């Protein structure tokens, strides 16, 4: 069992950057792959980025590759998403998720645990 809380969302101008974080409640979170997805209302939830328990593996969705960076701090039990060069199509609710299986962490049906989300709105 893992519970997840996202912070850091809000309003940003296109071209700018924002940093999100996902806080896990327990030390054991380190054993889980963690992933960010996003969903705009009425659209399908979309994979954004994932990272292995030990931080050594990361994978990105094609539309954010080279603009976003996922990382994690297992001492504070946080996973971070650094978003650069934001575009209006990045506007969404951003969700962090945990999956004991790194490979299925990028698949909609993979993760076992989800946060409630944090809103990111890119104006332009």
């Amino acid at each position: 069992q893992v519970q997840l809380v996202e912070s850091g969302g809000g309003l940003v101008q296109a071209g700018g950057s924002l940093r999100l974080s996902c806080a896990a409640s327990r030390r054991s979170s380190r054993s889980w792959a963690m992933a960010w997805f996003r969903q705009a209302p009425g659209k399908e939830r979309e994979f954004v980025a994932k990272i292995s328990g030990d931080g050594r593996l990361t994978t990105y969705g094609d539309s954010v590759k080279g603009r976003f960076t996922i990382s994690r701090d297992n001492a504070e039990y946080l996973v971070y998403l650094q978003m650069d060069s934001l575009k209006p199509e990045d506007t969404a609710v951003y969700y962090c998720a945990a999956d004991d299986n790194y490979v299925t962490a990028s698949w909609r049906s993979g993760p076992d645990y989800w946060g409630q989300g944090t809103q990111v709105t890119v104006s332009s």
